[PDB]
């Protein structure tokens, strides 16, 4: 069986975001939205990585205001992503700050 | 060992953003930007899923267009992130079409 994986890395990627959102967005049973707390959460869990490698947890506080761009104060699928743009983005800095050459065979 | 996942769902799900872009990107060499002929190739392979389903390639020729807000013709980091954020959206949709209750305990 070569074809195992039905999604490629991107593919997977994508529904991960699907899995991390829905689980955490689902919590304030909105719109499926992630509400400040939940995103609070979220990002102190999911993204302790960067959250945690911030400073204070202010910093989620301007994340969700920056993303919220529904002006309602969660993150929708497309604020989410573009957080996910963000935080990919610097992790990809992270990369082109340290050896970008992800040219895997 | 419990922490085995040094990054979550969404940083891996970033990671592999990294890893897809960058090895498809780094086909081109201009500036780590996922190049027309490479994402065309990337977009049939890495997003054949989507790619596939629509009708013809030049779905990917709107795509990067559309992504291409450098206007070089290329999608950079954030150009590619876009992308991912239509792709997702496109997949939660159908996860909102269908059953977006991944609410995973």
């Amino acid at each position: 069986m070569a074809k195992i994986s039905s999604p490629t890395e991107t593919e997977r990627c994508i529904e991960s975001l699907i899995a991390v959102f829905q689980k955490y967005a689902g919590k304030d049973g909105y719109n499926y939205t992630l509400s400040k707390t939940e995103f609070l959460s979220f990002m102190n869990t999911e993204l302790a990585a960067f959250t945690k490698n911030q400073k204070d947890p202010g910093v989620l506080d301007r994340m969700m205001k920056k993303l919220d761009t529904n002006s309602d104060g969660q993150l929708d699928f497309s604020e989410f992503l573009n957080l996910i743009g963000g935080l990919a983005m610097a992790c990809h800095d992270s990369f082109l700050k340290a050896v970008p050459s992800q040219k895997r065979t």
